[PDB]
């Protein structure tokens, strides 16, 4: 049977170790870091997610600052809440919540964000220092699968990585982070011809489309590591991007759904913000 | 039966109005555009390189500055040069040609020039606003084979492109380009195990590599699009990074190696630079 990439697992291992450098730092500066998140609009998978990264950040004896933006939110407004953000010392990282009501330029107001506070990697400047190999902090999720893949010592140089999906946040610095580690990389999305014989190709399979098991479970090859970033609600379990039932039969390694990529792009979020308040507080 | 993508033709064909609106913009200011060029060190080729760029923006009406440093020029020293440039008023773009010298950060020079000026595509946060869509100056090759593709109707959308090669200013910022172009984009490297196989499938292929012939004519698909960025000189007749003897019988159609790609790395450029300049002084 396949390998069981758990996230959850790690996730929990990673804050236990994030709480006692938080604790640290607090006992030294007497400061806490603070994430401020900025939730614009009422869409319910958003609130959940800022109230689990909520919640993660005091699990690891920090907090957050809650920005709660109205749907009707334009452009400038965010903009101005960003740069308050920015100049604000207290404020170790900014986290702005996607997707931001469709009115709002959100790829500006990502790129707003300063550099030195990107802890969930959504700048411009960001990916582009990260795919260039210099130090930025890393899209949450991509790097959370990272984290993953290394920590269970799987192989990743020289290996076929499918990436389906290229989303600024997720697709496309997953694939620029699988180059990084020496995979040969293939970037996928709705134009894609022939995409089950791509798919199956793939030693390792990355399933970032954001519908329902659209990933097929016979185009997978045997043997590969399968990711599964999606997350769709359901009766009596929520499912992914890849069809995963039976997977322990195809699969050498595989991310579950729930408690696999998910936990980890929280934690992620979390530690890279506990690192910009070690360096901020230092 | 292939179509020869003429770049020599077609470099021709655009600088005809690049030097109407250069005259144009001196008629109306009174104020010369200029490109710093700086070539560091003693590379013959590209002290070549400088000077076809010089040469380029003089033949549409423009002049360059000629920044020469000698070959232990340090990174400090450098970045010290490059502030000077972007703190320059007379100065619309700046060129740091490479590959400079080993024990310079190359890296961390093409990033410190202001993004305004970044006319050759070389920082981090232009790659990353090109690749997440934003409006930026491309990296002069790349940019410059897209254009190729543009102006001689080749089909993009849905394709398999392969692009050999990742390098800053080539591979990466290729495959992000043909990405946005809805491409299916799969980048290889020196670490991909089977780039025969992939190469075959490939309905446009880019030999981004350094390697003179490295891709085998053997390896090109039937009707496929072939885009060679390499040149290696020989006597009488230089050669690119792909078999091009009797590709004319493979390829639907071919950048030919001279006169293919080399002439519209220059003119994209060029062209860059053409609009910094309007937006400076227009
Ligand atoms: O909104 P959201 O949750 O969908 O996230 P999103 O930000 O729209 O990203 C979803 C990604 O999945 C891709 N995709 C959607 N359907 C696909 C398909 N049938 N086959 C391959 N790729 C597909 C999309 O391609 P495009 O980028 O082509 O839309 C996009 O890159
Ligand atoms: O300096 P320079 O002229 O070498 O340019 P460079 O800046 O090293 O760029 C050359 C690119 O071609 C790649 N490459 C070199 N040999 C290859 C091979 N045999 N198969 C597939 N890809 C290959 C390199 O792979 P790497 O990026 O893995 O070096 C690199 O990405
Ligand atoms: N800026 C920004 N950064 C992000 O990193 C996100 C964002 N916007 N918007 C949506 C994605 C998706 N996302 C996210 C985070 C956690 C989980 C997660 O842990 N999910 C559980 C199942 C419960 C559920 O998804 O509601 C899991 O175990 O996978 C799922 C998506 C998240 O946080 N995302
Ligand atoms: N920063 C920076 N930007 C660039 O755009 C370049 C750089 N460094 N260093 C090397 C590459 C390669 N390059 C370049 C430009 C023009 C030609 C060219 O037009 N070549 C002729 C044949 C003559 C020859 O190559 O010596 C051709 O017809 O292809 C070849 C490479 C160039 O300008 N490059
Ligand atoms: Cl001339």
């Amino acid at each position: 049977m396949a390998l069981v990439l758990d996230g959850r697992a790690l996730a929990k291992q990673i804050e236990e170790n994030l709480l006692v450098r938080v604790e640290a730092l607090k006992a030294k500066t007497g400061r806490t870091p603070i994430l401020a998140t900025i939730l614009v609009g009422d869409d319910g998978a958003s609130a959940t997610y800022v109230r689990m990264k909520g919640n993660a950040c005091r699990r690891v004896g920090m907090d957050s600052l809650k920005i709660e933006l109205p749907q009707e939110t334009t452009t400038e407004q965010l903009l101005a809440e960003i740069e308050k953000l920015n100049a604000n010392p207290d404020v170790h990282g900014i986290l702005l919540q996607h997707p931001v009501p469709a009115q709002i330029d959100e790829r500006a107001c990502f790129d707003a964000i300063s550099l030195a506070k990107d802890v969930d990697g959504v700048t411009c400047l960001g990916f582009g220092r990260m795919a260039m190999g210099e130090a930025a902090y890393g899209s949450a999720t991509p790097a959370g699968i990272m984290t993953i893949l290394k920590e269970n010592n799987i192989e990743i140089a020289g290996k076929h990585a499918v990436v389906v999906g290229r989303s600024a946040i997720l697709g496309k610095p997953m694939a620029m982070m699988l180059l990084q580690a020496n995979a040969t990389v293939t970037i996928c999305h709705s134009r894609t011809q022939n995409l089950p014989e791509l798919v199956k190709q793939a030693d390792i399979i990355v399933g970032a489309v954001g519908k329902a098991e659209l990933i097929q479970k016979d185009w997978i090859k045997q043997g590969a590591v399968v990711v599964d970033a999606g997350f769709h609600p359901r009766d009596g379990g929520g499912v992914g991007d890849i069809q995963l039932q039976g997977i322990e039969e195809i699969a050498s390694a595989y991310t579950p759904v729930p408690g696999g990529v998910g936990p980890m792009t929280i934690t992620t979020l979390i530690r890279q913000t506990v690192e910009a308040a070690e360096k901020a507080l230092g």
